[PDB]
């Protein structure tokens, strides 16, 4: 098989030190163990495979794929494009870190650096311009239903099976909305009482009725409500602060041997809050989007 | 389960672009998908578990473990020590990169920086001094048979099973010798004709009768013959140059979607040479010790 075949089937671990006796069990699915280093491997593969199934793409064609991202989705798309023979162009603000650019270029992605002042807007604009000029395929991660489908068909079933259908609450820090929608729907169809709780940065708390803002939870909290997020599934929203999440992420690494990413610290912090509310005997499940490997040069581990 | 339970059961992928039609199949087992980021998770866990079984250690005791390493074994040991409640002290030359120190400290390992001029010798000396002063447990990765056992009991069986017992040659870049000895023995006991080929840096070619020297294949080629390496198992030794291995590693990332480490480039390069020799129909298996994540600030991906 090829690298795309190695995506998924990730393990789930039960926290034992950062939890307290009055809390429900807390289980964390480790998506950083994917070949691309994050949970985004799943929607990256699904969006490309879906495009192949629909006839938009054919592998080994050299066809162009373009997406305005420099994050985990960019890494996942680059990995798949490399394996299946597609030309990938990623647009992103020019103030992008050298480290991240090196990872993307390692996979052969072409990078187009856009106006640092216009931020994400300029990146989106260039991706649209390229899509039109080249007749390229744009995954469109925030609106593509195949993103949600990836989680409804793989992540959800895996989580449900591993925890033997015993889940009282599912907690996740939403980015594109694909994971919480896909997993959330899968669980709610089988567990009548399960609660689906979204997590977002207090500094960019739009789901809570607040306002967008800069924050340090890379990968989550886009500052807007994506089309792939089904709000009707949510039973609540927990706002998290880096001041609380980062120290917790460090505890996870030193006390549980779980070296996770920035968003994982926020997600697990929220999961613990839910665990205290539900109490002993109950089970809270959450997902770690990625490991700490890409963040050694950030406040989390610096 | 805990993080140590998530070690192993790694996938194997078949190369499709860097290979040529006149070559045997080339399969690569991805050990970078382990929770600690490398194949060393296996011997790290086995050496600690073996010590617990023998009564040297008891988990959650706070007992001290000391080892002269700053590499993947250090990361693996730190992860396990964090999860099972041991105090880990790692000794290493003071010229250690900040990046690596950050990973080790993230897991809670205590670092003792030794004389930069005495290199590894000073690190070994301090570990021995601490072992004596504190009555600590020193895994002793180059001589501990539990290292070999990890691969004889897990890595080998996994590789054999995944390739349905059809393996004509096993190729690996030796460090402590545990992997090639453990996997090699497992395969030779079942495949009468299988060849076990060791790989080492041409710049530190001691297995080839040459001399030790500085090289860039982090994790392999220790410059000496470790006690854990069973020379009687070897059917040959291939010397590799960074000049050849690094460009190949970049091709693997851009053409196969396999973002691997420095030693993987050397190991796969050698595997391709063996594949050309065996020809079509045959099957060559090798292992990628780790991914490219820890090497973005090295000549390989810089
Ligand atoms: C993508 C991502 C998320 C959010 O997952 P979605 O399915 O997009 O909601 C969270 N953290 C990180 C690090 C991510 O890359
Ligand atoms: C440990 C290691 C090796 C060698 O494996 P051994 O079982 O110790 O021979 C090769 N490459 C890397 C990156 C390693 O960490």
């Amino acid at each position: 098989m090829r690298v795309e075949g190695a995506i998924g089937k990730t393990p789930v671990v039960r926290l034992a030190k950062v939890v307290e006796p009055d809390m429900a069990e807390v289980w964390v699915k480790l998506e950083g163990l994917n070949p691309g280093g994050s949970i985004k491997d799943r929607p990256a593969w699904y969006m490309i495979k879906d495009a192949e199934e629909r006839g938009i793409l054919r592998p080994g064609s050299g066809q162009v794929i373009v997406e305005p991202t420099s994050g985990n989705t960019g890494i996942g798309l680059a990995m798949i494009a490399a394996s299946r023979g597609y030309r990938l162009i990623l647009t992103m603000p020019a103030q992008m870190s050298e480290e991240r650019k090196r990872v993307l270029k390692a996979f052969g992605a072409e990078l187009v650096l856009t106006d640092p002042e216009r931020r994400m807007l300029a990146a989106r604009e260039e991706a649209l311009r390229l899509k039109e000029e080249l007749g390229a395929f744009m995954p469109d991660q925030f609106k593509n239903p195949a993103n949600v489908r990836a989680h409804y068909e793989t992540t959800g079933p895996e989580l449900y099976e591993a925890l033997e259908g015993r889940i009282d609450a599912f907690v996740y820090g939403s980015g594109t909305g694909g994971t919480i929608t896909g997993v959330g729907r899968y669980l709610k169809e089988r567990i009548p009482h399960v609660k689906v709780i979204a997590v977002e940065p207090a500094r960019s708390n739009v789901l809570s009725g607040g306002k967008m803002g800069q924050h340090g939870f890379q990968g989550m909290g886009p500052g807007f409500i994506p089309e792939n997020l089904d709000l009707s599934l949510l039973d609540g929203v927990i706002q998290v602060w880096e001041e609380d999440a980062f120290p917790l992420a460090r505890r996870l690494a030193r006390e549980e041997g779980l070296f996770l990413g920035m968003s994982s610290g926020g997600i697990v912090w929220a999961a613990l809050q839910v665990a205290r509310e539900l109490g002993p005997g109950k089970r809270v499940a959450c997902i770690s989007p990625d490991g700490g490997w890409k963040y050694l040069s950030t406040p989390l581990y610096a």
